[PDB]
């Protein structure tokens, strides 16, 4: 009876144990990378180094350069086939495909960010064979990030549940989400680094792949690699947030097969927003004193329904029309918020979500 054993040994809380086991699962990372077409046979994850990953970003940048110069053939070939040599893919018998659009570049970046976090993960979960500490306690300490499970009958749980449900977007109707459990997050250093002074502090969503949480929790949400192609970033190399739960939960890349994902809530010090109506990867240089970028959506939660939780505005839904319509092109469906310094972020809650397909 695991409840009794836990109580006599006074071991880590069982809910934390299950969370740690889930995010530190190396087999799950192997499966995820195989689904991303990375060749785990030819370049095992255990032998991945950060120099290897950086050389990938570098080849990706050369690919970006080719696309930018309208060059296809020799310079590109030298570029694309060279990326693939550095970051082995498994295309079976098929011609390895060219990388030629923004979105193909984006997919490769997501692959390299994931690899980066797995490289962190595999190091983090190294245990001392002879230590008297349970392996999970060793992993948890190495995160340098407190995770405390919350009472489901609490007010904190009720509001986060309403946030989750009420801001599930109408266009993301392929699944619903069931909140399985909720943890408070306290990452070492974040409270003292945080820009408390800035106005417009909101509690906002961030979704990521299951492979990435060990990285995110141990190192924080980070500014993208300097050598990553800028075109991979709709509003530049910042930290991206949604006020709609499902816009962020789409970035969990959950599926019917792997229906358990995590969502992060963080306090985000937006300060004054520079509001933009469409994509600009150079958005960071447009701030000119302002503190964040707001990519303006067609539908957003409205202020009439906001609530505040320990000093951060929680933008409860439902979402309604914003009167915003780019005349120049394709407007966003929902908002996104970007900050360009980790000191504008304080992680606060981690939700374990079941996706109902
Ligand atoms: O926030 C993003 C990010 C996410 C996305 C996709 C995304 N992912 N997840 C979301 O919840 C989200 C919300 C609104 C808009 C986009 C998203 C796109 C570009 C980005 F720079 N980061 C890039 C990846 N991150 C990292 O720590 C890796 C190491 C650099 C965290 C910060």
């Amino acid at each position: 009876d695991l409840g009794t054993e836990n109580l006599y040994f006074q071991s880590m809380d069982l809910r934390v144990q299950e969370l740690i086991k889930l995010i530190c699962n190396v087999q799950a990372m192997e499966e995820m990378m195989m689904e991303m077409k990375y060749n785990t046979k030819k370049a095992p994850l255990g032998k991945l180094t950060v120099a290897q990953i950086k050389a990938g970003y570098q080849s990706l940048k050369k690919i970006e350069d080719c696309i930018r110069a309208g060059q296809h053939g020799r310079a590109l070939m030298e570029a694309c086939n060279e990326f693939y040599t550095r970051i082995p893919h498994d295309f079976g018998l098929r011609t390895p495909p060219l990388i030629r659009t923004q979105k193909e570049l984006s997919e490769k970046i997501q692959l390299l960010e994931a690899l980066g976090d797995i490289e962190i993960a595999i190091k983090l979960v190294k245990t001392e064979l002879q230590s008297p500490e349970h392996p999970l306690d060793q992993h948890y300490r190495n995160l340098h990030c407190a995770l405390r499970p919350l009472d489901h009958e609490s007010y904190e749980f009720k509001v986060i549940s309403q946030y989750l449900q009420s801001t599930h977007a109408p266009t993301h109707s392929d699944y619903t989400m069931t909140l399985l459990d909720l943890f408070e997050v306290e990452k070492d250093g974040e409270k003292e680094a945080f820009r408390e002074d800035l106005h417009n502090r909101m509690l906002l969503w961030h979704g990521s792949r299951m492979s990435n949480w060990v990285g995110i929790l141990s190192h924080g949400l980070r500014i993208a690699h300097p050598e990553a192609p800028i075109t991979g970033y709709m509003f530049g190399k910042g930290i991206y947030f949604a006020d709609m739960s499902s816009k962020s939960a789409n970035y969990c890349f959950a599926s019917r097969l792997k229906n358990t994902g995590l969502l992060l809530l963080s306090e985000v010090a937006l300060g004054q927003c520079n509001e933009l109506l469409e994509a600009n990867p150079k958005a960071e240089g447009l701030l000119q004193g302002k503190h964040s970028t707001k990519g303006l959506g067609k539908m957003a939660p409205s202020s009439a329904h906001f609530v505040t939780l320990n000093g951060s505005t929680v933008p409860l839904g439902p979402a309604s029309d914003t009167g915003i319509l780019n005349p120049d092109g394709y407007t966003l469906n929902y908002n996104e918020y970007i900050v360009y310094n980790p000191n504008q972020v304080r992680m606060r809650y981690l939700l374990k979500v079941q996706f109902n397909f």
